[PDB]
């Protein structure tokens, strides 16, 4: 109802990575990284000083005691010598409460079923979804987006080097996943 309701926001600052969680910084807020979890993180924005894709290639999450519902985001990037360019400016658009949510909409069951590809030999990224479903569909910003190479449980994102970058939601036969934040090297 109240507070922000946007997706995770990533921003690299001086070889550091600053992520923004959609949950106020409570005195019990925690973060997670793929398999390991970062405790004592009572901050809304998680910082990653000296980012390393090799040691930091997976997903991320944020949740609080009162908030047992969190979304799994994909964090994968690289930094070096504070590749500080000019990441500034940030307009303000309309974004206060969305539709379909207060009607007991399905959006809880989501541990780690979705997967994505990146190193397929050529360097192509294939986002997989459906969750063991024989049927899978992907949507972008609330609009369906089909591929030009079929949807064999995967999604055509492009050359990991510079292609995958954005949120993508999927819908399986009886299992629909939330907008996956695929943040790859830019």
């Amino acid at each position: 109802d109240d507070a922000e309701n946007i997706e995770y926001k990533v921003s690299i600052s001086g070889t550091s990575v600053e992520l923004t969680c959609p949950l106020d910084s409570d005195e019990n807020l925690k973060w997670e990284k793929n398999g390991q979890e970062l405790p004592q993180k009572h901050d809304k924005h998680l910082v990653l000083q000296d980012f390393s894709e090799v040691e930091d290639s997976g997903y991320y999450v944020c949740y609080t005691p009162a908030s047992n519902k969190n979304t799994y985001l994909y964090l994968k990037a690289r930094v070096g010598s504070a590749d500080d360019a000019k990441k500034d400016a940030a307009k303000k658009d309309d974004a206060k409460k969305d539709d379909a949510k207060k009607d007991g909409s399905q959006t809880n069951k989501a541990k780690n079923l979705v997967q994505v590809d990146g190193s397929r030999g050529d360097g192509s990224v294939l986002l997989t979804c459906g969750l063991t479903d024989k049927t899978i569909k992907w949507l972008k910003d609330g609009s369906i987006i089909s591929p030009l190479n079929a949807t064999k449980n995967t999604w055509n994102l492009g050359n990991n080097a510079k292609d995958p970058r954005g949120t993508y939601q999927c819908q399986g036969a009886k299992e629909t996943s939330n907008p996956l934040q695929v943040y790859y090297r830019m």
